[PDB]
């Protein structure tokens, strides 16, 4: 049983104008990502401050990157808090209506879209790389759900029988064709030494 959803018209118009906008910048996606996780990864680790027993789901806090030259794709696997259906539905957890709002008028006064995550809109920048995102999540308080969308106005939600995660996100990028280059473990290595060198959590980057 799949559903499907349309996009709220400002996140519709958010992707929009990050996969039609000429930008070169693109690597910037994949700091957005690791920012993502690493928000994530430190909300569970306050929670277990005061219930340990949140960590029943895995103890380890980390990031992981998972290049797929094969399936032309490249993953983000984190095993911070999770989302639940309701996160997902609601733009990721994210104050999107908002946040596209005030991205829209700091592009106006000057920005430019390597400032998107200051919008808490950052998950999005996954569209300057990729033609498809996949989003298996796990959260402590419901079940494992798969996000998917190509964008279009449209995303769905099923549930995830396959490859049970614990807790935790993955963010799956289907690469568009021309963006292979993210699969490339010294372009990779490049980036989150660039980008995400002083994340407070293990950042390993999977080798093929
Ligand atoms: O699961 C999350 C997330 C991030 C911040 C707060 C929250 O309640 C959930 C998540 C969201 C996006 C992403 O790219 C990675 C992630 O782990």
């Amino acid at each position: 049983e799949v559903e499907t959803f349309a996009f709220q018209a400002e996140i519709a118009q958010l992707m929009s104008l990050i996969i039609n906008t000429f930008y070169s910048n693109k690597e910037i996606f994949l700091r957005e990502l690791i920012s993502n996780s690493s928000d994530a990864l430190d909300k569970i680790r306050y929670e277990s401050l005061t219930d340990p027993s949140k960590l029943d789901s895995g103890k380890e806090l980390h990031i992981n990157l998972i290049p797929n030259k094969q399936d032309r794709t490249l993953t983000i696997v984190d095993t911070g808090i999770g989302m639940t259906k309701a996160d997902l539905i609601n733009n990721l957890g994210t104050i999107a209506k908002s946040g596209t709002k005030a991205f829209m008028e700091a592009l106006q006064a000057g920005a430019d879209i390597s400032m998107i995550g200051q919008f808490g809109v950052g998950f999005y920048s996954a569209y300057l790389v990729a033609e498809k995102v996949t989003v298996i999540t796990k959260h402590n308080d419901d079940e494992q759900y798969a996000w998917e969308s190509s964008a279009g106005g449209s995303f769905t939600v099923r549930t995830d029988t396959g490859e049970p995660m614990g807790r935790g996100t993955k963010v799956i990028l289907h690469l568009k064709e021309d963006q292979t280059e993210y699969l490339e473990e010294r372009r990779i290595k490049e980036i989150v030494k660039k980008h995400s060198q002083f994340i407070g959590y293990p950042i390993t980057l999977f080798v093929e």
